[PDB]
């Protein structure tokens, strides 16, 4: 867009779109997410209710290792708190903590960008991205991971922004989101491999 998305980008996202079966196959994981949050619509959609003094997340059913893969997450604007993150993590994230903080990349095990102010975290207890504009994150954003490359980028407004992250090469990664803010409802919609 102002980047150059991974190759390969444009078709499958210009192809037909994945079935019901298949985004809902690849959506949010009801038995790998907090307490806190509830998954609804086959995987469709996610909600974290009202608690108070904590972070919750939530990994995709499906975790990727090879290929070329883009998901759409739709994040109301109002919804998002201080602490909305987007990105991907292994298995072995935790997904809840007991005060507010970034969760999604405050460790090994997880890359997020922060789409409020637009800091990257991984292992974070930031560099911005896109690299004097403000940044502003429309209420979809597309996530790119490229496992055949290694990197993870982000799309707005038909712009790919570029990678975020690289450094994948060789690990199992999973979509996934940390918020803090209740009541909201984020939805992950898989556009393909």
């Amino acid at each position: 867009s102002d980047f150059s998305p991974p190759e390969g980008l444009e078709e499958l996202l210009s192809a037909p779109p994945p079935d019901l079966v298949a985004q809902r196959h690849h959506g949010w994981n009801p038995k790998d997410c907090s307490e806190n949050i509830d998954v609804k619509e086959g995987g469709l959609c996610f909600e974290r209710r009202p608690v108070a003094q904590s972070t919750d997340g939530v990994r995709g059913k499906r975790g990727y290792s090879r290929g070329l893969h883009a998901w759409e997450i739709s994040w109301p604007l109002e919804q998002r708190g201080t602490h909305a993150v987007v990105g991907v993590a292994t298995a072995l994230a935790p997904l809840q903590a007991d005060h507010y903080a970034a969760l999604l990349g405050s460790n090994s095990e997880s890359w997020g960008w922060d789409i409020g102010r637009g800091k990257l975290y991984h292992q974070s207890k930031a560099p911005q991205y896109p690299a004097g504009e403000q940044l502003v994150v429309p209420e979809r954003l597309l996530v790119v991971l490229d496992m055949e490359e290694g990197t993870l980028g982000y799309s707005i407004g038909g712009t790919y922004l570029g990678p975020a992250f690289r450094g994948l090469k060789g690990r199992t990664l999973y979509p996934s989101v940390s918020a803090v803010w209740g009541q909201c409802q984020v939805r992950i919609r898989y556009m393909g491999e």
